[PDB]
């Protein structure tokens, strides 16, 4: 895995922001594209687009081919068993949506329980909260460690005979942790519970085997993995998916159509209401295609060296609060003491480098880590450690800056 | 407007399909793109893509400026008063799920009726359906005329004072029908209802104009009018939408996060959860400003000329029905006699000329129609006479290839 090869392929990196070469440190809000996906989309649009399903015309079967294609990918990608476990959606949110509409609202009764964890992201909160409340079931969450990470212990103290739902997040898109999903199913399934797996985090960054994991549900993003925005995956065991009813409804999901009643279509197509995300699907497949040629686990590897190097390199600045566990994914959420993160932030765009401040989308973390804003940096295929010295070096000024101040 | 300088914009259109020059009439399924369009996506995937709303960094900012400016775009486009009542959304399948779910289901019971129409695209049926099963309320159809159009009285004598909803499409997708929507906004509010109106038809095609409609609600897609897939709108009264809960629930259309309880940003982000559908918005914003500077007013006279043109050249063949009104927009929906309109489209295919054969997502207008599939030829900005004369050539040579096989 040569880095400068990789870069070479995202035209995005090559430009100065403030007249400092840009650093971007801000893969876990989204990743910057190769040109191998930027021209598929102009491919698709240049000499095939048109709508898919009906095979009826040379360019019509030509796209479904490509749309049909990609679901391929996905599915080959996470190692599910079959296409009709893949569903495109618009992202994240919506497929996590989609399982707590669907499947949560019409399984759940009053003594039922959804666990969640502290640490989740909004997306993998929200739709759950509705849920319960919708139902009059009861909301759980498993406490954290002290590190930021779960024990399996506080798993079977939480999750009891009555829960019927766990969800939670794959890799934290704050802490950094790796969670132990294979370990939580189990756990789910002896109580008679689903498990549902927010992947947006880990999906882009570490090889996917939904077989291994043994999860009900897993929720991804294309615009996190190097695909376009818009689109996104729910993955769900086919005998669960064919007990759901459609979350939408219309053209595309039907088979008959009378007056009053209407009857489905099979997997996965009973999801998928209206025109589809051709384009975005077609270069998800696409993004799909690069990282395999790079390697998952590749990436991976060159990560846990940016993080282990970001670690040590953070804990060589005084006043400075990195949050969540030793092992981890290759980000880095963090505080310099007396400066606001909104302020480190804007301090690091005046020299180029791109990171994120504010909640993050997790707001319940951030009460449990007793702050109410962090910064933070978060890595992918195209960073080096010469990015990670700019930022510890513009962290070591931001400090020396803000000290002449007072 | 010159034809031959906006076909020149579209580089998909020149080329060869089976050795014949491409003639695409299929515009109704999903529309061509311009240069000004795919090298809208490219600027973004290529320069200024990032996550949108946080404003810290540079990157961060311009796409947060292009996704906002789009919204504008989007607003003056259809004459909405505030970007407040322009929600993106993913097309006009999940806008018109989003006001079955969030209006609808929270807004019948017993009693109380929502009218739609015998020629409506399943989009604005399924959801309909689903929402009167959920909710006990009656579901009732205003019948159509002999040429295919909707009269006054009819809708008078089917809307109620315990009509709550009518829904009907601004112009059919199979009979080329415009509609008369702001007549029908009058009876729906005369009544105590409102109107929800499936423009997905109607928009690429013609000026739109909500403030003159008077619609509660108005429903469109990307796709069909120049623009990315993937993406579309709901626009929706301001009052109406303050007042409807959220159809999906994440990050972004939150404001306060507890464990149990949250609350919701003000609108428009109310309606848009998790990372939205940057670069397609932004291209979306493109085809608008492409579009706006042709003039939806000469895109529909030129429509005119090619309906009329082809109302005319299709009245020179024998064997052939046309269905629906004589003054109509920018397509033809027909069979030939004796032939079955899956086998025109392949015949046709075979000559470079792509149209649609099948229910065209509209089974009770098929039912009503007493046909069980057509065959449809849909128009756009770079459609010509020419390309119409090759059609109806081709559609002659059919029938005559066809009679030498029996
Ligand atoms: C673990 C996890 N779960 C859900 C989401 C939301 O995904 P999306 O916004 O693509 O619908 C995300 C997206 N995270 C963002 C997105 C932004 N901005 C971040 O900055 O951390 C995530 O990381
Ligand atoms: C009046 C009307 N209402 C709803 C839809 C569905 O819009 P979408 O598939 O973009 O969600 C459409 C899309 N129509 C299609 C789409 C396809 N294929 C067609 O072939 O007529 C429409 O024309």
């Amino acid at each position: 895995m040569n880095i400068t090869d990789i870069r070479e392929q995202f035209p995005i990196l090559h430009q100065q922001v403030n007249g400092h070469d840009l650093v971007y440190l801000d893969s876990a809000a989204t990743s910057q594209k190769p040109r191998a996906v930027i021209e598929t989309l102009d491919k698709y649009y240049n000499q095939y687009n048109s709508n898919v399903h009906r095979g009826v015309h040379t360019l019509g079967t030509r796209a479904t081919d490509g749309y049909e294609g990609a679901r391929e990918k996905v599915r080959k990608f996470i190692n599910a068993k079959s296409m009709a476990e893949i569903i495109f959606t618009k992202g994240t949110t919506t497929s996590l949506n989609m399982v707590a509409l669907s499947y949560a609202r019409a399984n759940l009764k009053p003594g039922d329980e959804v666990v969640i964890t502290y640490m989740e992201h909004h997306a993998n909160i929200i739709p759950w909260q509705q849920a319960v409340k919708a139902t009059g079931a009861t909301l759980k969450y498993i406490p954290l460690q002290e590190d930021g990470t779960i024990s399996l212990e506080d798993v079977r103290e939480t999750v009891t005979s009555n829960t019927k739902i766990v969800a939670v997040s794959h890799v934290s898109n704050v802490l950094g942790t790796v969670n132990p999903i294979k370990e939580m199913a189990k756990i789910a399934h002896d109580n008679g519970a689903v498990i549902v797996v927010d992947g947006a985090q880990s999906t882009p960054h570490m090889k996917i085997d939904v077989q291994d994991l043994d999860c009900d549900f897993f929720a991804l993003s294309s615009h996190k993995m190097c695909g376009p925005t818009g689109v996104g995956v729910l993955y769900g065991k086919k005998a669960l998916l064919e007990n759901m009813e459609p979350a939408e409804f219309g053209g595309e999901m039907i088979d008959f159509v009378g007056l009053y009643e209407s009857t489905w279509k099979e997997l996965p197509w009973k999801f998928e209401a209206g025109t589809p995300i051709i384009a975005g699907a077609i270069g998800l497949g696409a993004a799909i295609d690069f990282l395999e040629e790079i390697g998952l686990d590749e990436i991976s590897r060159h990560e846990h060296k940016l993080a282990a190097y970001a670690l040590e390199r953070f804990r060589q600045l005084d006043g400075v609060t990195v949050y969540g566990p030793e092992e981890r994914a290759g980000l880095v959420t963090f505080n310099l003491d007396d400066v606001h993160p909104h302020d480190v932030a804007t301090v690091l765009d005046a020299e180029g480098i791109a990171v994120r401040a504010g909640h993050h989308c997790a707001q319940p973390l951030m009460k449990w880590l007793d702050v109410t804003a962090t910064a933070r940096a978060s890595f992918y295929l195209y960073n080096t450690e010469e990015e990670i010295d700019k930022l510890v070096e513009a962290l070591q000024k931001t400090k020396e800056y803000f000290t002449n101040v007072f």
